[PDB]
């Protein structure tokens, strides 16, 4: 009977985790838009990755209430491993998300070393001086450092970004079938 509740708390955490994830990637790009009119641009951009969280967010939670049905007649064991399983699946989805957001903490530094001037948020120089984890090669060809060129620049970029972010969604998709 409380079953359902801790099935309502695996939704729920998950949601949190989620929120999370939305509001450090919020702030990617909002620590790119520093820096009046490729801002606008760069908000726009920030809309459907939010939405892409969303989706995960809300097929999990999707998900979880639809196979409260199996829950109530089946064996404990059953309850228990199932629970198990989707606790499995939530953390792979995190740690994939995770593993981006990492992958776009340096895109974020490489954007804005290649266009914007803080120079005080072009205090990147300094982080990546000292980050001991990119090669030096890279580390090389970035200490060197209008609009249709950071368009031509950040499209790949972005385009990626969001590819994984669908081809995740993806995952996400046929991990619970298989526990469906």
């Amino acid at each position: 009977n409380n079953i359902i509740e801790e099935f309502d708390k695996l939704s729920d955490d998950f949601s949190n985790d989620i929120n999370a994830t939305k509001q450090t990637i919020k702030d990617l790009f909002l620590d790119i838009e520093a820096s009046d009119d490729v801002v606008k641009l760069l908000s726009k951009y920030s809309f459907v990755p939010e939405e892409k969280l969303n989706i995960i967010d809300g097929i999990l939670r999707s998900f979880i209430e639809n196979n409260k049905t199996h829950v109530i007649n089946s064996s404990n064991a059953y309850i228990y491993i199932q629970k198990e399983k989707i606790k499995n699946v939530c953390n792979f989805i995190l740690k994939k998300l995770n593993s981006l957001i990492q992958i776009n903490e340096l895109n974020k530094s490489h954007i804005i070393l290649k266009y914007g001037k803080g120079e005080a948020k072009k205090g990147v120089l300094e982080s990546i001086k000292n980050n001991d984890d990119i090669s030096k090669n890279l580390k090389s060809e970035l200490l060197k450092y209008r609009v249709s060129e950071l368009i031509n620049f950040i499209t790949p970029i972005y385009d990626d970004f969001i590819k994984n972010l669908t081809d995740l969604i993806n995952d996400l998709q046929i991990k619970l079938k298989n526990i469906s």
